């Protein structure tokens, strides 16, 4: 089998992109952030403190004649941007761009944290990390992916992010069409449960490539791309006037600069990030000073080639007993 769905940008500045998914029977449709740096498929639910729910579409459980409690489950889960939410678990038939999955765990918030509900666009993630970061217990659900791999005709998904445009996730098959030149395929480490691997590289603008190993997570759920200090340092000095922020939170520059691109080495290949995508506009309504796509990861304690990064690419996430990824241009 095969999926194939849209996914679209919930803003006009690719803050983040929503895919729709069934779940149930009769289905009940709701935008989920597909996101490859957790394992939870959690949903706004008819078991969401009333007072958090705002403007997104809730999963009922007891509309679906194929929900069944999972008893005794729960979940809680914190993301690295500070949000949170937990609840309890159904099984039920969950559906990407025609791939059906039955009996899949789907985590019906309870509460979630303000940020959820402030964006009434995302109705819930579904993750696509490795299953062992999956938060339920006393018993680990396993994700879409890991559900769906066996029926798969090919154990993959990947992930074409659009800039300011939707794009495509796809299941069981890679689209040749969808990409330019070859796909550089580059080892994952799965010991943090994340999709894990090492660029050779950066450069800015049309500078020299600088051959230096970045560990880094691929994080369809960041907007944007955290490095070194090194490597952002080295990227906003050929901004004039770009600057550091501890106010704001982060490098900022003048909403009138022209910003350089942003190369990331993939074993010996490359991938171009075009300098608007760098841009994410005024730091408040009006505001000359705009905010940085890349950002420093110190403070974080990992790297992560965020929306920023991967939209610039053809994403293979290779889900074979080894797991691989890979890159192309597009």
């Amino acid at each position: 089998s095969t999926g194939s769905a849209t996914t679209t940008p919930i803003d006009s500045l690719d803050d983040a992109y929503i895919t729709p998914v069934q779940i149930g029977t009769p289905a009940q449709t709701l935008n989920l952030d597909f996101d490859t740096g957790s394992s939870d498929l959690w949903v706004f639910s008819s078991e969401t403190t009333a007072s958090e729910v705002d403007g997104q579409t809730i999963y009922t459980p007891s509309k679906s004649t194929t929900a069944k409690l999972l008893s005794g489950a729960t979940w809680s889960i914190s993301y690295g941007d500070g949000s949170s939410s937990s609840g309890d678990v159904y099984t039920d038939t969950v559906s990407v761009g025609g791939l059906t999955v039955t009996g899949q765990a789907v985590e019906s918030a309870k509460k979630v944290s303000s940020s959820f509900t402030e964006d009434s666009t995302i109705d819930g993630l579904l993750g696509l990390a490795f299953s062992t970061l999956n938060t339920v217990s006393p018993t680990q659900q396993k994700t879409f992916f890991d559900n769906a791999k066996a029926s798969l005709d090919s154990p993959v998904f990947t992930a074409d992010l659009g800039y300011h445009a939707p794009g495509t996730y796809n299941f069981g098959f890679i689209d040749t069409t969808a990409y330019t030149g070859s796909i550089t395929y580059t080892a994952v480490s799965t010991k943090q449960g994340f999709w894990e691997w090492t660029s050779t590289g950066y450069a800015v603008g049309s500078g020299t490539f600088k051959s230096t190993s970045i560990d880094g997570i691929a994080d369809t759920g960041t907007t944007l791309l955290y490095l070194p200090a090194t490597v952002v340092s080295a990227y906003w000095a050929q901004v004039s006037g770009a600057k550091s922020s501890s106010s704001v939170g982060g490098y900022v520059f003048p909403c009138s600069a022209t910003l350089p691109s942003f190369t990331f080495g993939v074993g010996s290949a490359r991938i171009v990030i075009p300098g608007d995508y760098i841009d994410f506009g005024p730091i408040s309504t009006g505001s000359s000073s705009c905010f940085g796509g890349i950002q420093s990861s110190a403070g974080i304690g990992i790297n992560i080639f965020g929306d920023v990064a991967l939209k610039a690419a053809f994403v293979v996430f290779n889900g074979a007993t080894t797991p691989t990824l890979g890159f192309a241009s597009k």
